C-alpha cells in the first residue's frame, strides 16, 4: 500500500501523472488515497483507489510514456 | 494486519482470551480492530490496537498458557 507523502504515477484520464499521497485510509479491506497532482491546482486534489495508481518505478515511468508518445 | 473474522488471542488485563475481529480499519498509518470476546458480553466489545492482540498460533497459545499457570 502506498504511504503518505509518496510520490506516485495516477491516471487522470488516459495519461499518467506525478502525484503526491496525502492521506491513506483503509475500511472494508480497501485503500484510498488523498492525492494531489504535482503542479496542478489543490482544487483537483481527490481520494482514489489503487487501480487509479501506480509506484514511481522506472518501469511504470516507462509506461507513463509509451501513453504520451502513442499520443 | 487482522482481517474481518479471525480469530486472535487478546488481552483483558493481564491474561489472553480468544476474540473475534469484527471490523478492520487504518488511519494514519496504524490498524484498528473492533473485537467480541468469545464467550463474553457485547457490552466489552471494542477498538484496540496491534498491542491488544497476537495471532492465533501455536506459540501465542502456549504464551496464553504460561500466564495461566503463573497465575
Amino acid at each position: 500500500s502506498f504511504k503518505e507523502g509518496e510520490r506516485v504515477l495516477a491516471y487522470h484520464g488516459p495519461l499518467l501523472y506525478e502525484a503526491k499521497v496525502q492521506k491513506s485510509e483503509n475500511k472494508e479491506d480497501e485503500w484510498r488515497y488523498h492525492v494531489h497532482y504535482l503542479g496542478w491546482s489543490k482544487s483537483w486534489d481527490e481520494w482514489v483507489t489503487n487501480d487509479r495508481l501506480l509506484k514511481l518505478t522506472d518501469e511504470n515511468i516507462r509506461k507513463q510514456q509509451e501513453l504520451e508518445k502513442s499520443q
